[PDB]
Order: structure tokens, then C-alpha cells, then sequence
């Protein structure tokens, strides 16, 4: 289609994996550091953690600051963690409906 | 876990630009098989919606107004800081 709404598509498939849901949950519950992010259950290596986390940062979805040896990591702005809320409310009630 | 192979698959169901302008035109106002800039196989990709829940042809609940609402909104903010 348009350009403008390859971007679009481009930014929900960002969001479509399981692993960079996962590290988006993590971090709008609290920040977190590249340490405490390899030690969770989203069971990535040091490697493809950095991966990931690059893919979100490029896309505006996680930032990072240095406070002494280490990366924290945290959403940037609080819309981030509107956009996941109203997503998991969606996605609740397509199951309810689609099993009841 | 099963249970995050189903959160990919609801953005992955939007992540098309086919999909998501049905969506657009779908929240303004009630379309029509006739009636729907998409430009198109539009039989097929708008059964996936109806599978997914998204789509009733009309908008589902109003979760999905809000949805699409601060989706642009976090996508307005990225593209003001990423150019």
C-alpha cells in the first residue's frame, strides 16, 4: 500500500514476538538492567538479548542510560505502557468470547 | 509458552497495511463489502480479521477504537523523535 501505512505494519511486527513482549512486560513493571533482563524467564543469550533490545531501542519502544558499568534499560514514555495495556485488554476479551 | 505465542499472533494479525486500513475505515464508520483505499484476496485477508476478533463487516467492541487510537499516538511520538 501507501508508505506511511508500511510503517504502520512495520510497528506491529515489531511487537510480534514472544521474547520482545516478554522484555516490554519486564520493563514497564520496573526498570531493568541488561543483567537482571539475562537473568529473567525470557531465557534469551547475551547475544540475542542485544539483538532484541537493539530492534526496540531503533523503534522508539525501550531506551537506555548508563549508571555506572551497566546499561538500564526502561519504556520510553508512558504511552508505551498504555499501548500494552489496552493490547492485553483486546486480547482478553477475543479469548473470552472465543471460548465461551 | 503458549501463552505469549498468542500475544505475537494478536500484533502479528495487524502487522498489514491491507489489514489496518480496514480497521481505519471500519472505526469511522460501518463499511460495506462494496464500499471497502485498500485497493485489493480481499475476501481472504478479511477472514483473518474476522478469526481473530477484530472484526464483526463493522468494528467489534470500542477496545479496538482506543487501540488503534494510542497506537498512532506512540507512533506519532516515535516517528517526531527517530527522524
Amino acid at each position: 500500500s501507501e508508505p506511511l501505512y508500511k510503517l504502520k505494519a512495520e510497528f506491529f511486527k515489531t511487537l510480534a514476538h514472544p521474547a520482545r513482549i516478554r522484555i516490554l512486560e519486564l520493563l514497564v513493571e520496573r526498570d531493568r538492567s541488561v543483567g537482571e533482563l539475562l537473568s529473567s524467564d525470557v531465557g534469551l543469550e547475551s547475544s540475542n538479548l542485544s539483538q532484541q533490545l537493539g530492534v526496540l531501542r531503533r523503534a522508539g519502544v525501550v531506551a537506555a542510560r548508563r549508571d555506572g558499568n551497566a546499561m538500564i534499560y526502561s519504556i520510553a514514555a508512558p504511552d508505551i505502557a498504555e499501548l500494552l495495556a489496552v493490547a492485553r485488554k483486546v486480547l482478553a476479551r477475543v479469548l473470552s468470547d472465543r471460548v465461551a
